[PDB]
């Protein structure tokens, strides 16, 4: 409908400033408009304040937290002395500049950040982008944060409280095929997660199912799994999760289509952008958001290895025909 100042045009008049949001953060926060580490530190900032809401704890009569309100920036001095939230204060001081000079809600600058961040990765959906999320906050209680060490049953259950189903959880990961670790293990600094760390594709769901044959640093470090080729990082939570009864036909249908991995993905993002609010009293403002280059190669199993090399878990659906390629195995550079 209407026309903000810079000539676009909108659906709500709320929506205009969020043009100058985003000018600003793809010319300065992603450093002119790149898939790089500002966008998968984002990635891990929107998950761990939205994950900070739990009904049990509000059923008990305790605080649960406000859910994606914004309250790791807030009152990030509480937040980022958690365990998993290191790594994080040199991207959530940035973002702070950015919401207290434009005056959106740290929570809605969350959002919209994720969103804008993702369209600068190829292969990535267009996010739902709602804002009206109030911007006072309590800080989130200690202990909501499924960590890489945690059992499958401890994850599915934090998860689960918050409301995600097991389904879920493993749509959400789908955000590990553009990741890399830091803290885990420094030695290996920015080792990939999965060999595209800059394509939002199926990879990480196919490389976390192969054997794992690899050291790729000089020890182990916290949670950390043998690899299937060098430089990639596996994690125990990634490698349990494709393995367990519950989780393994879904992370199994991840593996070989783009546009269901991107779709589910998308829909389970925007749940868990409203965690604490209800959805109808806030804008839609997702025309904001801006397509994403298109990812035009097909889902493979690296380096020459084969589907004998998959440990397939699913023990219902066969494992899906995926290519093949003909090399020996990748060493993968750190991500960007
Ligand atoms: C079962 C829950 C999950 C666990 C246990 C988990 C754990 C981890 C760990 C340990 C790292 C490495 C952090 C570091 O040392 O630098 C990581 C990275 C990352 N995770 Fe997850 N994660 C989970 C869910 C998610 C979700 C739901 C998202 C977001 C939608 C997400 C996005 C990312 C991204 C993008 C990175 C890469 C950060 C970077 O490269 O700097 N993770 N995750
Ligand atoms: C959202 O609330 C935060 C927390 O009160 C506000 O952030 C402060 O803003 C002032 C002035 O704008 C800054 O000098 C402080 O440094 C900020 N504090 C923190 C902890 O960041 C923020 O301004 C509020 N945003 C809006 C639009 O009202
Ligand atoms: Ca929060
Ligand atoms: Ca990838
Ligand atoms: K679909």
């Amino acid at each position: 409908s209407v026309t903000c100042p810079g000539g676009q045009s909108t659906s709500n008049s709320q929506c205009c400033v969020w043009f100058d949001v985003l000018d600003d953060l793809q010319t300065n926060f992603y450093q002119g408009s790149k898939c790089e580490s500002p966008v998968r530190k984002i990635l891990r900032i929107v998950f761990h304040d939205a994950i900070g809401f739990s009904p049990a704890l509000t059923a008990a009569g305790q605080f649960g937290g406000g859910g994606a309100d914004g309250s790791i920036i807030a009152h990030s001095n509480i937040e980022l002395a958690f365990p998993a939230n290191g790594g994080l204060t040199d991207t959530i001081e940035a973002l702070r500049a950015v919401g207290i000079n434009h005056g959106v809600s740290f929570g809605d600058l969350i959002q919209f950040a994720t969103a804008v961040g993702m369209s600068n990765c190829p292969g990535s959906p267009r996010l739902e982008f709602l804002t009206g999320r109030s911007n006072s906050s309590q800080p989130s209680p200690p202990s909501l944060i499924p960590g890489p060490g945690n059992t499958v049953t401890a994850i599915l259950d934090r998860m689960g409280d918050a409301g995600f189903s097991p389904d879920e959880v493993v749509d959400l990961l789908a955000a590990h095929s553009l990741a890399s670790q830091e803290g885990l293990n420094s030695a290996i600094f920015r080792s990939p997660l999965d060999s595209t760390p800059q394509v939002f594709d199926t990879q990480f769901y196919i490389e976390t199912l192969l054997k794992g044959t690899t050291q790729p640093g000089p020890s182990l470090g916290f949670a950390e799994e043998l690899s299937p080729f060098p430089g990639e990082f596996r994690m125990r939570s990634d490698a349990l999760l494709a393995r367990d009864s519950r989780t393994a036909c879904r992370w199994q249908s991840m593996t070989s289509s783009n546009e269901v991995m991107g779709q589910r993905y998308r829909a389970a993002m925007a749940k868990m952008s409203v965690l604490g609010f209800d959805r109808n009293a806030l804008t839609d403002c997702s025309d904001v958001i801006p397509s994403a280059v298109s990812n035009n190669a097909a889902p493979v199993i690296p380096g020459g290895l084969t589907v004998d090399d998959i440990e397939v878990s699913c023990p219902s659906e066969p494992f899906p025909e995926i290519a093949t390629a003909s090399g020996p195995l990748p060493s993968l550079a750190p991500a960007p």
